[PDB]
């Protein structure tokens, strides 16, 4: 027994996870990610029901929810959703730190000035790493936070900040936000017209060919980001002509032949659930619990103990996933990884080079 | 499509000027140019 | 959670109590779902949220204002994690709108690590630095 956890509007992802499913007994919930109530209500029932882990995603309104609850209950919890802030005990997040990724990157380029937009829903880890750096430097750096202004404001608001980044000329820009959200920053950015020559623009976010760079492409500005899954490779390349196999009527967003990062990470994740339980067998520890959980509210709280020894097992397993070569520490982060730097040329996106964590970054008109 | 093509090269800035010879011009998006700057004149039959 | 549960069914009309910034979304979530009333002293929320009566007030334009009042070109933010980073967004938007020189630092995540911090401080000689933190951090 396993809990899965769905944010409403993630398709693709759920798609990845039934994949995933079939290639390797879930109790699925479609709910509201960013409300903390809803999240509680889900987890509580899942707890009563008696699941051993449970995968989902959370928000940054979410995140200290799921930390505290998985951490009091002994509760294991498999995020594709950002890394938490710190350690936090029973949080596996499949998604690795990209934070010395786009340090190393910044200084790839060599920038001397930039302007960081940073999305609030994502988290300010982020934004804390870069002024450090920065300051450091003798680096120029820019830093707001879009999010916090309604969306109907948007384009006004959006068209204010991009004519304030024309009081310093500000030519050089970071993305830290959701595929989405660039995308939308992305579509404001073309409507201005700033996607021409002496623009650059850095996208701080996973998932760089997942999001439509099509529009882009022919506007002679230059754009940068980073891949987390190389189709260049025999398993992508399988999974892909898997991918191309299925059908769009049962798995929503599965007929292309490009998948986001973020279902790859949830395919990974069950993935490393398998092999984890798997393994715990062959250590042959006892893995079910007494009786019924009871309730996740009890006073005083009752944590099994067995759960730990989950805990354990998902964090000691190492797989081959579409990710690169899945290893985690202590705290549930991911260990020398594979991150493929690409750039956006004329004739589509290509891979620059790559960035391993003891490597930092290796690169490969008439 | 022209007129996709025109932002996608980034023509629709200050500077520009198009005029749009046919009827029925709001007929057409409008709202994707109309922030860029570039002027664009056109033809209506019908007014609202 | 547990205290919040316990008190709605006890029955209660309305909850006074104090949030950190790691709680305060669970707060302001359950309150405007339940529609139970909640008085607090703590920091005010971000945006606008129901049923969340912010006994404090908001100080943000008095810090930017007093900063004005200095004429400061350049100085040192200190900033407390543990108390939300709406100050430091604040006065990081109107430092790219009037020309400040800026470092902000956190202080919050920490003898010899500050031994460290304050002679790291002293690379431009900085004079001015801005403390926003709780009063204990403070002292
Ligand atoms: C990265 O980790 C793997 C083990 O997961 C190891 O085989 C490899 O040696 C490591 N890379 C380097 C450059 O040491």
């Amino acid at each position: 027994q396993i809990g899965g956890l769905f944010p409403r509007g993630a398709d693709q992802e759920y798609s990845a996870f039934r994949v995933g499913m079939v290639q390797f007994t879930p109790h699925i919930d479609n709910l509201e990610v960013a409300n903390s109530f809803a999240v509680t209500n889900a987890f509580c029932s899942q707890f009563s029901r008696g699941v051993y882990a449970i995968f989902g995603f959370y928000d940054k309104k979410s995140v200290n929810t799921i930390t505290s609850f998985c951490g009091t209950l002994h509760v294991s919890f498999i995020t594709p959703s950002f890394p938490t802030d710190g350690t936090h005990p029973f949080v596996i997040q499949m998604r690795p730190d990209l934070k010395g990724a786009l340090l190393s990157l910044i200084e790839y380029y060599q920038w001397d000035k930039f302007a960081y937009l940073y999305d609030s829903d994502r988290g300010l880890s982020t934004l804390q790493a870069v002024l450090d750096s920065a300051a450091e430097k003798k680096w120029q750096v820019t830093a707001i936070n879009v999010g916090n202004i309604n969306n109907d404001k948007k384009d006004e608001t959006y068209r204010s900040l991009f004519q304030d980044l024309e009081l310093k000329k500000e030519r050089r820009v970071i993305l830290d936000c959701e595929r989405d959200k660039v995308n939308d920053i992305v579509d404001q950015v073309i409507t201005i017209g700033k996607h021409v020559k002496g623009y650059h623009y850095i996208i701080a976010n996973l998932g760089f060919t997942d999001g439509d760079l099509l529009k882009i492409q022919f506007g002679g500005a230059e754009v940068s980001g980073f891949q987390i899954v190389d189709y260049d490779d025999s398993l992508v390349s399988k999974f892909i002509e898997r991918w191309s196999t299925l059908e769009e009527k049962e798995y929503p967003g599965a007929h292309t032949a490009t998948i986001k990062y973020t279902s790859a990470l949830t395919y990974d994740a069950v993935q490393v659930m398998t092999e984890a339980f798997r393994n715990l067998r062959k250590q042959r520890i006892e893995i079910s619990r007494r009786g019924n959980a009871g309730d996740c509210l009890a006073n005083p709280a009752v944590p099994w103990g067995q759960g730990v020894e989950i805990e354990r097992a998902l964090k000691q397993v190492q797989v081959e996933g579409l990710s690169g070569n899945i290893k985690f520490d202590q705290n549930g982060k991911r260990i020398n990884y594979t991150i493929n730097i690409m750039e956006l040329k004329t004739n589509g996106p290509r891979k620059i080079g790559y960035w391993s964590e003891v490597d930092k970054m290796v690169v490969t008109q008439k």
